[PDB]
């Protein structure tokens, strides 16, 4: 069901980052800038970050 945001393919889900706000999600080898590791606790997708205040 997850998908990345970036070359929208769902493989490789082991290195797919989950989007804490919404089902968003992205491939840690897509993002720029660089991510090595799928951090801990939370991370937001660019859709939840044009949400906040
Ligand atoms: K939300
Ligand atoms: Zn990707
Ligand atoms: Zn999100």
């Amino acid at each position: 069901k997850v998908t990345c945001l970036v070359c929208r393919k769902g493989d490789n889900d082991e290195f797919l980052l989950l989007c804490d706000g919404c089902d968003r999600g992205c491939h840690i080898y897509c993002h720029r800038p660089k991510m090595e590791a799928v951090p801990e606790g939370d991370w937001f997708c660019t859709v939840c970050l044009a949400q906040q205040v």
